[PDB]
Order: structure tokens, then sequence, then C-alpha cells
């Protein structure tokens, strides 16, 4: 009557009280209590003695980091690292992103991962890196994703002088990816080549959504709407064609000052060639917000003359042949990823603290 | 799925402590023990609360709660609460609902008894046990919704009838089988007595109030109990390690009260009663005015010995073949499906005439730090 409606809420995996969330709620509770200090309270000690045994079983059964073998580390970021991994049981290969709980609490920002998870879990988009499994332990959050063995576009740009044909393609794929993120009612903000990866067939998918909300690449307005992503597309196209970013400076303060002054501070080096159409398009993205391209939807971008080739159409671009198909030795060839160089947890508390509380609901099995 | 079948098994089993009801208790319990403006000074908490705030207020609306029922009359009062005759507002059906103050249970640190009580009533599938339909909770109380038993207790029966031996053969036999079922479940009642013996719509026995039931250890033993008259001597010396036979003592005492009229160790003081129970070898004689067969005398004496040679040590079967129980009225396999001695005649679906009327509350302090008052009540909630 009501109890149908209730059982609906428990079965919906978008709901914050799905079964995974409720078990997080239990494991989180136990972890924030099981310290010999807090077991001085009888209420706690009783409760813990009951659930002690069952929770230790649950942990065995739930997905955990010991289910995977780490092959190589392939990424490092603010709050953790990205690992190439093999699921021991299934033998399949994934990319797994880790996030230190200690660090996220300590340094202010510990909400970003919700949208990141949801985007990757639920986009059904071939422009988004799909999330398969999210889970957690005492120390870390984990996100198991489809590995993208073609690497980022920094790694592409460093290894190729990039012709205009290639840039038409990679740009077009970006404008499509963003339109999808926009269709989901999100602004990326931090659009850049490090957040642009290449699949087994050298086609684009986006990853790292830490910034999605409901320096060189940043827009003036940021220093407020979706148009700021489209700025960053202009900057990208420029870096591909020219070689440097269009507001490069020695200092960061220099870069900022240049971005503000963009009306004056943008000229195109005469030693690099670039078409009129391509010049025009970059300038159309690098205006003030009020008359920037992509305010009035995606379609005005799509019909811009620059994008005319006799190679692909907008509806079929991702199903055409990519510029650079990677050649890969095995299911673990991380040749398009540079190697990586090289931990403090919470204090044992005296009273109750609730460190695990902002991570209840994270766990997701697809 | 190798493991994740096994996991989803544990969540679907309603005997398991992490069924869906338990996990939601775990959530509601958490929120209640945190949502105080004092503890929201911790940011971790306040974030978490602001997320779940909205969904939890929805959940409460949908879950079973006390406002789903209308209270008709109070029909029982006991250590940690009361028993209410109630009507489910929606379905219109009538139940008996037993309440337990959370404050009181914590304060007077008996707060485990309800687990066996709930489990017994939920999961006996016995027609000797009062069935539990729904258990739920609020900030303040536990609730247990049971089949109402409009025939009342056997105190109320014994007070309104001189009880013949034919009737006592019946009511005793029904007790014998009821206890054997509780014994089959690996439990000792301890506090067996007429107040804990109720009568259905057809005047047949069911047991209720299991606050004293404790689970047997590997041998069949266990380590206050009960009202004094019905207690056994061995229970009084652990109270300075005892088995199932102590229930069977209380059966002897019951049979005596039915046939004689008074309890066999009555006294003015309680101390008097205790002293008599210890001295049972001497202090038990039968009033010469009292109408009672040799068989019935013999059987009472067989229950009221020292533990070591008491009847029902060596299973139920030796009791069942005792000659006393011979009649040409019922058999052991069909007793509960025969006509009861006293079928109640009831005016309405709410006739509590077989229940005496009753006479006519402090909650927790708002805490400064985290306290966890709701923690020992996680898992209670049960929808049948
Ligand atoms: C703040 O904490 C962080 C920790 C690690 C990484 C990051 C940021 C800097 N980058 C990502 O999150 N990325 C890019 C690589 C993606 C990838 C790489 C290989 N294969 C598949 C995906 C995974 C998402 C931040
Ligand atoms: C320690 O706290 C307590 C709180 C309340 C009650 C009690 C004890 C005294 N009695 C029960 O528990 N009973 C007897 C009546 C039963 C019944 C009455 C009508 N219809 C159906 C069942 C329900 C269980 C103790």
């Amino acid at each position: 009557s009501r109890q149908r409606k209730l059982e609906a809420l428990i079965r919906d995996p978008r709901s914050p009280i799905n079964v995974e969330s409720l078990l997080d709620g239990l494991n989180s509770l136990v972890l924030d209590l099981d310290f010999p200090a807090l077991r001085k309270n009888k209420n706690i000690d009783n409760f813990l003695n009951r659930y002690e045994k069952i929770v230790k079983k649950i942990r065995g059964l739930q997905m955990k980091a010991e289910d995977y073998d780490v092959v190589k580390v392939i990424g490092r970021g603010a709050f953790g690292e990205v690992q190439l991994v093999r699921h021991k049981a299934s033998q399949k290969v994934y990319a797994m992103k880790l996030l230190s709980k200690f660090e996220m609490i300590k340094r202010s920002d510990s909400a970003f991962f919700w949208e990141e998870r949801d985007i990757m879990a639920f986009a059904n988009s071939p422009w988004v890196v799909q999330l398969f499994y999210a889970f957690q332990d005492d120390r870390y959050l984990y996100m198991v994703m489809e590995y993208m063995p073609g690497g980022d576009l920094v790694n592409l740009m460093s290894n190729y002088d990039v012709p205009e044909k290639w840039a038409k393609f990679y740009t077009a794929e970006v404008v499509l990816a963003l339109d999808a993120i926009h269709s989901m009612g999100l602004i990326h903000r931090d659009v850049k080549p490090d957040n642009m990866l290449l699949d087994k067939h050298g086609h684009l998918k986006l990853a790292d959504f830490g910034t999605c909300m409901k320096p060189d690449y940043i827009s003036p307005e940021v220093l407020y709407g979706r148009e700021c992503d489209w700025w960053s597309v202009g900057v990208f196209l420029y870096e591909m064609l020219v070689g440097d970013t269009p507001f490069y400076a020695d200092s960061l303060v220099g870069t900022y000052s240049k971005i503000m002054d963009h009306k004056n501070s943008l000229c195109f080096p005469e030693d690099a060639e670039i078409s009129k159409h391509a010049k025009n398009l970059i300038c159309a993205f690098l205006t003030d917000r009020e008359v920037r391209l992509g305010r009035n939807g995606v379609e005005e971008i799509r019909q811009h003359p620059f994008f005319k080739n006799d190679q692909w159409h907008w509806d079929n671009i991702r199903e055409t042949a990519a510029p650079v198909v990677p050649e890969l030795s095995s299911d673990i060839d991380s040749s398009n990823f540079d190697d990586i160089e090289d931990v403090e947890t919470f204090p044992i508390p005296k009273a109750f603290v609730g460190n695990q509380l902002p991570f209840i609901g994270f766990t997701y099995y697809r």
C-alpha cells in the first residue's frame, strides 16, 4: 500500500537508501565506533558485540581491493592515484581510481566524488568513461572504470605535430562530449587535454569529473554558465594547432593577466600556419561570455564552416576511423602512459568522530 | 555472483540481523542519536544529516508507526510498559499491542529480554504461542502487534470459576504441550504462571509474556525471575545454574492452584513463601477439605520434588502417560482441536470483559556528546 512504495526506494540504485547504501551505513557506523576507547560506553559495546561477527563476514563477501591485482600505477592526482588492475577471479582488466579518505577530510573538499561517480555510472554515453564498480574500505574510495589504453591528449600532442584534419576530428568529438555533459544538466568547468582520453580505437572519452557541478584553460568569467566550457575548447584547438597555449606565461599571475586582457593578448604566431576558418572559430570561442559561441546551443558550433570535411558527419563521427589508432601488445599495454614516482591515516579518537559519514552511499555494483 | 548470491541470501533471511528492516533501523537509529543542535557542530555529522534529512522524514511516513493504530483500552501493565487493545485505522483489524519504554529499559539495565520474546512470537508457527504480526519502533517505544486473545488469563478464569478436575486435566495438558514446544525451541521459560497463559476466541490456551525466556546452553542449563509462588527451589540458590525441569515445577504449582484454590506455598509475607518453597518436603500438604483425586495428588507431588528426580527431566513423554490425564474426551494429538471448557461469548470485536480495567512519562536527556541510546534496538523492526 505504502510498503510497495518503500520497497521501490530500496530497489532504485539512484536512491540514497539502496541496499548498498544501507550496508555502507552499517560498516561506517561500526568503523567510527570500534575503538577500545568508545567501547567504555555499554550501548556501543553491546551493539558491536552483536554485529562484530556479521560485519566481518560481509567484508569477506563485498567487493574489496584484494579482489584485484595491481599491474602498474598510471596516474597520480590531488587525493590519490589511478591503477591498472586485473580482477583476480574474472581476469578482466580495468582502470581503478583511488581516493584517500584522510586527505579529502583534511583538505576541505569531500563532495566532488558524488557527481563523478554518478556521471560515470549513469551517462550511458560513449563519450564518458563508464564506471562498473564503486566500493570502499577503512582508508580509500575506489572507482573501477573501463581502461583507456590510448592515453590522454597531452601524451598525444607531445608525440605528434598535429595537423588541422586531426584537430577538426578531436575537437568535434569534444564538442559532442560536452554537449552530452550539458544534456545531463552539468557544467564541466575544468575542460582540458589531461581530462580527455582515448579508447582501444583512438576515439575520445572524458574522465576526471572532480570539477563538474550541477589555469591556461580557464575562462575570464570563472576568475555563471556552460559557455565557460566552450572557452576551454577554443584554448584546446589552439594548443593542438599552434603548439603552445594561447595565454602562456612564466608566472601564473602572467597567464591570469593575459586571459583578462584576451581582446589584446591573443595573436597567432606567424611561424605556425592555420586556416581562416580555424582562426575564426578560435576567436568565436575566445570572446566575452555574452557573445561567445555555444551560448545559443550546440548547433551554431556544429554548422561552423571549419568542421566541413568529406571524412565524417556529426551523427556518425565516433563510428569512423580515428586519426591515431593505438597499436597495443597485450591487454595491459600502458605504453601511452608515462611511469610514476612515489601515507597518513586518522588519529584513533578519544570520543566519537564520524569520519566515515560523508562516504555512506558511495558503494555501487553495476 | 559466487559470493554475491550468499550475500543476497543474508539480506533476504528475516531471521538475519541485516535483513532490510534491520538496516533501516541502523539508519533511523543513527540519525536519532546524532540530530541534536549540539552534535551538528561537527561538520561530518551536519553534512550527512543534511543529505539524509529529507529521505528519512519520508521513510517515517511510510513505515509502520503508532499513529497507524487507534487505542481502544489499556488491558495490561507490566515492568517496562503496557498492553493496548488497538484497531489498525486503515485495515480496521483489531490487535493486542505491547509497548516498552526505551528510557526505562536503558535506565534499569535489563534491555535484552525482548529479542527472544519477539523471535518466539514471530517464528514459533505454534498454535501454543501468541503470534506476532508486526514489530516496530519510534523515538520513545518498542511496539509488538499480536493476535488479541479475548478469553483473558487463567487468573481471571480461576477467580470466576470453581474449577473441576476435568477442566484442570485439559488446561494442564495444554500447558504441558505449550512448554514442550518452548523446550523444543531450546528455551527455558522460568516464569511459568497463570498470568502468562491466555485464552483464544475459542477458549484454548496460548502463551504470552516471554520476558524471562532465556536460551539454553549446550547442556540445557542457564544463569531475578518472576512472581514468588510459582518459582522453584533451585532457582532460589543460583540467585545467591538450572535446567528445564524448573518449568515443570511451576506446572505442579498451577495444577494445585486450580484444584485447591490457593497456591501451595501461600504466605502473608514473601519471605514466608520463600521459606516454605525451600522446606517443600515438609511444607506441602493438601487441605483435607479440598476435592482432588489420588492420581492428581500423585502428579502434583511428582512435579514438586527436588530437581534430581522431578518429572519431565527425562522428556515430556513420562508426563503425558501419567494416569491423571486419562479421559474419554480428548487425546494428546488432537486436544487443541476439541471443544474447550469455557468458550467466551463476546459482544463485539473489542470486548475486553475478560480483562480487568487499569489505572494511569520521562524520556532521555538531550545529550552534549554522542550517546547511542537507540543502538540496542537496531534490528527489532519486523513486518510479517
Ligand atoms: C584528486 O584525486 C585524483 C586522483 C587521481 C586522478 C585525479 C585526476 C587528476 N585525474 C583523474 O581523476 N582521471 C584521469 C585518468 C583517468 C584514466 C586513466 C587511465 N585509464 C582510464 C582512466 C581516470 C580519471 C585526481
Ligand atoms: C516488562 O514489560 C511488560 C510490558 C507489558 C506487559 C508485561 C507483562 C506483564 N505481560 C505481557 O507482556 N503480556 C500479557 C498480555 C498478553 C496479551 C493480552 C491480550 N491479548 C493478547 C496478548 C501480551 C503479552 C510486561
